[PDB]
């Protein structure tokens, strides 16, 4: 849809900085890491069953982490909190 | 993430029900319609900027629809509003 955030696909989750991260609602922020990693682990939603605890665990960590900076790169603020949720043991 | 959802046979959102559309919470409610629709359009999140403006035209479509109809399946309920949203018209 195109009346969003700037347009439709001209500022893509995988060509655009943080700051676009702060445009989205909290009501879809959620949603926001929700399609950048729902797509990179199937193909077609017949494997698609919900991530629910990841992407509540998960919000909290990107929604600040795009206001601590905007101008980090794009996917590397989802994989890094991800990295600060698991990796960090 | 392990503590949700744990699959028997394969209950994805093309069998997956709306009275446990009620069970998630109202934050990650458009989340599910994000993981169906989501996937079914395309393949990949190269391209993708989220469809931020038509899921918060569809969220409270499906959210009280869920709740009208709750034994219906979920991919049904998605296309039954989409139809109430469109093709109405």
């Amino acid at each position: 849809a195109d009346a969003q955030k700037a347009a439709d696909n001209k500022k893509p989750v995988n060509s655009w900085t943080c700051e676009d991260f702060l445009a989205v609602d909290e009501s879809f922020q959620p949603t926001a890491v929700g399609f950048a990693e729902a797509l990179n682990n199937k193909d077609k939603p017949e494997d698609a069953v919900l991530d629910v605890q990841g992407i509540a665990t998960v919000t909290p960590a990107i929604v600040q982490a795009c206001t601590q900076d905007k101008q980090a790169n794009f996917k590397d603020k989802v994989k890094g909190e991800w990295d600060k949720i698991k990796k960090d043991m």
